[PDB]
């Protein structure tokens, strides 16, 4: 709960770049407690000073006035959860080629796609389904990885 290690680079990112743009009193190498409640609002996650004030209560117990990344880290691990991904479960399709990939090339031959598209449309017979591996397969690459199944499957066909 807070952790360090629940924390990816990706968020550290945006942690470390306020840390240094609110950092220090006058060469400390920490950032100020009186920092700590903008910041907390620069990332989005604690509220104002009221709210501040447990975080500083908690975090630098020894009233120092400023607080190092590894504390501040431990801030943003336990607050931040900036994490909304657009692909989470959504375009699983790619992870799911591998899972449909008899053929092993990293990408399902049009041979499988066709047998995917009788399955969710039990509606394509076996000839109406090589015109839509025709129609799927759109760089012509002969193989359906990119565009092809991410237009045919997450096409939006209405």
């Amino acid at each position: 709960m807070g952790d360090v290690s629940k924390l990816s680079s990706n968020q550290v990112k945006l942690l470390e770049t306020a840390f240094r743009d609110f950092e220090t009193p006058e060469g400390s190498g920490r950032v100020s407690t009186d920092q700590i409640g903008i910041i907390l609002e620069v990332l989005g996650i604690q509220q104002t000073k009221s709210t501040i004030r447990q975080l500083i209560d908690e975090f630098d117990p020894f009233g120092n006035g400023d607080i190092d990344f590894d504390s501040f880290k431990i801030i943003g691990a336990r607050f931040l959860g900036e994490e909304v991904n657009p692909e989470q479960m959504q375009q699983e399709l790619r992870e799911a080629f591998r899972l449909y990939d008899k053929e092993g090339n990293g990408y399902i031959s049009t041979d499988v796609m066709r047998e995917i598209l009788a399955e969710l449309d039990e509606t394509l017979s076996s000839e109406d389904l090589d015109a839509m591996i025709d129609e799927i397969d759109a760089d012509g690459s002969g193989t359906v990885d990119f565009e092809e199944f991410m237009g045919v499957m997450t096409g939006g066909d209405e």
